[PDB]
């Protein structure tokens, strides 16, 4: 078989097979050397030692307070502390993209066709003996036995850090702009060609589908009017392509950028804050440019929701998630004497990681309603019954699941955390102490190491046998959750990086972007640089309810 | 109309309207303030005053042979002095790209459909009262008037710097991979979505033409062989679609990535070769590789191929086409420690100022014979009738036309000319010292100083009635030339930018690819960084002609 099955090149160095059973390991610019890139340069072997351990950096940035208040409100300090966040951790990421699901090795095919979700780890060989390589047995245990042994629900365990229904949906809502699996080719494969933050969930992923979503008057969206209420505008009236099931009343088939927000009343909470957020800035555009015709009034109003989009998610959304003390900051300055590519390519181990499944409640509650899933799913009705600024009180105040920690997903869902186990295997993904040197992580040593607990690491250990076989999905549901926090270490190390390259290395980022002449002034400019979730809420919702992705 | 139809702002500020009647300039990061970006600041002024002539900079590489030539044999020297002309223009193109031939301001249809040509200015307004926005009259003269008058051929004029055959349609061999027009479209549109060199003019666009042309065993192409000699093969053959008159036979009707390189005998040269080098880098690799499939012997020879292709259009294309006495090298890691953008979005106005149709001939002398334009086209059988070999010596010989100076332009293809200053116009270009001033040129004053001669430049002034309204494609062809040189300024300071981010943008010079394992080990990744004209020619072409780009 493939004599680099057993994955014997260390420290990001690349693998290749030299004859029917024999390797060579390619070194450059590993720091390292020998046949296995295990043996360090002087160097290296200095930066070694002198580098911090994740768990010591995230110590830090979760303590002394004191000191971040004085760093926080001195915009010099605060600009450098997050100038050094967005450059730490510097190579971790292969840009331009390397591999993906059909091919282990670089090539053209794998990175001009924009169809494949890029890989951080090529996947194992088709005639490798087991499935992780070869340790393990002949066979991964069965998935359905580890979803309900480990990772199925028994009591709702709630987020330690206090997230909340507007962040669930806003995480479902923001990354399946750029987490659009293509089921008809495969798991490996992608719908959202722009690989990135281009709110194509908003105005569609094609030309054709945005001009059936547009009015064409001020650059604004088509949308109806319920209640004296803005809504989305109708399947029927746009022509659009939407996902509902035939026993849907024809006003309730909202269209969208989006074909598969119809499914979630929370969804489509979302996709109507923006749209009337989009309205709104043609508004501002059209009072500062009133010779601009609709076309630009529409692209320039875009540009300033990405900008919003990115803003809020820095600000806002990350920083809940960091739980740091430190104010993290969106300011594309920071890169500009950097070295950085402005564009991205979405990893499949991106997409994976992002299954926040135990997000999910038991119920969702609404106003003096406790909706189930079988309830909630497709009921549009309930979002217009209730009305976007109930809908926001009553999510704001909602606890969310925790991530991390082990058996918290919603049996509801049993059947897509199973899928995400599958498809795992399918696209032949390398195991999770793989993943961790990968990302410069030890290796666990101990199925008890990983949780942190004995219990379930009983259970996986009969499982799974050896440790450097357990595989990625499922380890980062059951993975010892930081003290007091919502992920583990494998969560946040892979996570970080892979959310702030798509954020930076969106083009609005770069130097000749990065203007307010390409916002349509100082004015559009202000709106970016000013946005929050906060006022996205206030702007766009009836009375102005009070929101964050806190419960407090 | 617009209020930004006079191109208000200067040095790289953005114009932008606050009013039916006024307008905005945003001098970020351009060195300058005021109202039209105008006023410098210290630093710029410091800059502006060390800052040397391009004239004078190409003087300095162009003399002291003697010097330049212990420079090129100190590598650590060699080396640092690459890295200044890799880095000595560092602003000049937009990367990510901004406006095209639709949208004269930032959007991200702009930025994200791949179908259009990028553009180094905006457009002119469609409101514009004038053709290049405030100047010159109601319409620009005749183009047909401005063909005869100063472009087309009397005498032929050869290349003082010697090109020959073998350059002018390996030229064109090599940037119709990203010089694809989308007629179906617009002259602002391209099929070529690769946006540089991807080689997709041998392994075809899609993925569907590219498994009709492969043959899937030892990661090879699909061929035929003729008299001994080897050959693309058949559209019959492959069902792959291609650009030929009803009149050419099943069996001459070659079957290559580029769709139109039939028509063109000299093109079916290069494209015979390179298919050639493919399949005897897929003998190489398998060797080396014996345990590797057919589907990573064709991908990684892909991928070898194009480090060739970047190897050669540096160090013999480029090295030949500047005439500099400095050495010039292909060497990805000289801009590892250097802020760079791995990505490339290929200009209209790059596809515009390569039109060289003065580089052709009046004839194409192969052996014995002096073949006409109506000879030469579609003529495939002349390449099966001579041969590779005898095309490669003939090409080596024959010299070929000068672009710049005026007047040169062969009869033969004079629609094809009166074509590029149409279209220039539909895509609406702005005027030929707008260009300079984008470049960080010196606009030019006359008509006199633009061709340095009296003649055309009196012809000029009668058509275009001021300097400033002068359009950028003509002026390419008119312009004074360098010493005993092939261009004029204006050429080479719009052109060199462009095409050396084509090549240094690819993703294989990226340092996570520039690595001995991307290409199959060290045996694949010296074909690389030591191919050449010479050695494809030898490696391919049966004799092993010597060949070059001059004599
Ligand atoms: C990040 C938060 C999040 C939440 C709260 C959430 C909540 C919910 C939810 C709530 C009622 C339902 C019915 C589903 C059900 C699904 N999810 Co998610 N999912 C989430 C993250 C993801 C991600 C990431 C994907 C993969 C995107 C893709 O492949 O399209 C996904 C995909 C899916 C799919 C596509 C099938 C597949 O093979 O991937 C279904 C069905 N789902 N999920
Ligand atoms: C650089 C050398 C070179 C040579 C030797 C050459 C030789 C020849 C030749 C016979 C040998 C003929 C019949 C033509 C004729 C044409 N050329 Co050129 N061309 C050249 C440079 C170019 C370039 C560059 C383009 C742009 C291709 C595009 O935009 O699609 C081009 C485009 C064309 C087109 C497309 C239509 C248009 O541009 O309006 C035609 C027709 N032509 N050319
Ligand atoms: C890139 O832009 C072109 C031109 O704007 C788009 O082509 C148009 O597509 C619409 C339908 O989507 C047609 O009705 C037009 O006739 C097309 N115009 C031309 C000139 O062909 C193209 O779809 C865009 N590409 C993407 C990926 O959105
Ligand atoms: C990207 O890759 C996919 C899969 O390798 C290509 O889709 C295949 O296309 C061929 C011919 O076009 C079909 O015969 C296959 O059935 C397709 N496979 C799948 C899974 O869809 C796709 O064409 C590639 N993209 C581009 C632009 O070439
Ligand atoms: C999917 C994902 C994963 C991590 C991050 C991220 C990014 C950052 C920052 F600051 F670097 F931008 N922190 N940070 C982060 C840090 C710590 C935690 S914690 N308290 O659960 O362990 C959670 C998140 C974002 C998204
Ligand atoms: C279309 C085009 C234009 C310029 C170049 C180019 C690039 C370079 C280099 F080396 F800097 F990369 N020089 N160089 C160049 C420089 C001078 C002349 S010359 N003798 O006609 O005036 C000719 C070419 C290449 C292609
Ligand atoms: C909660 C709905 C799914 C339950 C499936 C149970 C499958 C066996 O799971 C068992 O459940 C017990 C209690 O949680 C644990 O003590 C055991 O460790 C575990 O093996
Ligand atoms: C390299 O790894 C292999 C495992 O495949 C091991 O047998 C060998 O001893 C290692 N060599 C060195 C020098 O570490
Ligand atoms: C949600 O759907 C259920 C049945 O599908 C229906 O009884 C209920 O009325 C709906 N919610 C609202 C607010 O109408
Ligand atoms: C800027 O240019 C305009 C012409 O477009 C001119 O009228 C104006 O006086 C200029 N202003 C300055 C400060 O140079
Ligand atoms: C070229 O074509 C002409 C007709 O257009 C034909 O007579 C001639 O034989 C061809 N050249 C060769 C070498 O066959």
């Amino acid at each position: 078989h493939h004599p680099c099955c057993s994955n014997p090149c260390q420290n990001r160095g690349e693998c290749m097979s030299t004859g029917f059973d024999q390797y060579k390991c390619d070194c450059t610019r590993t720091g390292f050397y020998g046949e296995n890139c295990t043996t360090p340069e002087f160097l290296t072997r200095i930066k070694l030692l002198l580098k911090p351990t994740p768990n010591t950096v995230h110590y830090i940035l979760t303590h002394f307070k004191g000191v971040w208040n004085i760093v926080n409100n001195i915009p010099f300090l605060r600009s450098l502390i997050m100038k050094y966040v967005l450059t730490s951790r510097p190579y971790l990421i292969d840009s331009p993209p390397t591999y993906n699901v059909h091919y282990g090795y670089k090539s053209w095919e794998a990175f001009s066709n924009l169809s494949y979700y890029t890989r951080a780890l090529p996947p194992v060989a088709d005639d490798c003996p087991t499935p992780m390589g070869v340790k393990g047995n002949k066979e991964l245990p069965d998935s359905k036995e580890v979803l309900e042994k480990v990772l199925l629900r028994r009591e709702f365990i709630p987020d330690p850090q206090g997230s909340n229904m507007m962040f669930a949906f806003f995480a479902q809502h923001f990354t399946h702009q750029f987490f659009k699996t293509d089921h008809k080719r495969g798991p490996g494969f992608t719908r959202g060609l722009g690989h990135g933050v281009d709110l194509n969930h908003i105005y569609g992923e094609t030309l054709d589908r945005q001009h059936k979503l547009r009015l064409f008057k001020d650059g604004k969206l088509k949308y109806q009017v319920i209640g004296g209420e803005v809504y989305p505008p109708t399947v029927k009236d746009t022509q659009v392509e939407m996902i509902y099931p035939p026993h849907i009343p024809e006003n309730l088939q909202f269209a969208v950028g989006q074909e598969v927000f119809g499914l979630v009343p929370g969804l489509m909470m979302y996709a109507t804050i923006w749209l009337r957020e989009h309205n709104r800035v043609c508004d501002i555009l059209k009072q500062e440019h009133p010779e601009w015709g609709d076309e630009q009034l529409f692209q320039t109003s875009r540009l300033i929701l990405i900008g919003e989009t990115i803003k809020i998610v820095i600000e806002d959304y990350v920083q809940h998630l960091s739980g740091y003390h430190f104010k993290l900051k969106f300011d594309p300055e920071l890169l500009f004497n950097q070295q950085f590519q402005y564009q991205n390519r979405i990893a499949s181990e991106f997409n994976t990681l992002y299954h926040w499944h135990p997000l999910l409640p038991d119920t969702f509650n609404i106003e003096d309603q406790e909706y189930s899933f079988k309830q909630f799913l497709y009921n549009n009705s309930i979002l217009l019954e209730h009305g976007l600024t109930q809908f926001v009180e009553s999510f704001t105040r909602q606890i969310a699941g925790r991530v991390a920690g082990g058996r918290n997903v919603p049996i509801a869902v049993q059947a897509v955390a199973k899928a995400s186990i599958d498809q795992s295997r399918e696209m032949k993904y390398q195991s999770l102490n793989e993943y961790r040197k990968r990302f410069s992580l030890k290796p666990y040593t101990s199925f008890e190491e990983l949780t942190g607990e004995k219990e379930m690491a009983a259970e996986l250990k009969a499982l799974y046998s050896d440790i450097d076989v357990m595989e990625l999905y499922p380890a980062l549901l059951v993975e010892k959750p930081r003290p007091d926090a919502i992920f583990g270490e494998t969560m946040v190390e892979l996570g970080a990086p892979f959310s702030l390259k798509g954020l930076m290395g969106n083009p609005i980022c770069s130097p000749q972007y990065w203007k307010p002449s390409t916002f349509g002034g100082e004015v559009g400019f202000k709106i970016i640089n000013t946005a929050s979730i906060q006022s996205l809420i206030c702007n766009n919702v009836k009375g102005c309810p009070f929101t964050s992705f806190n419960v407090q």
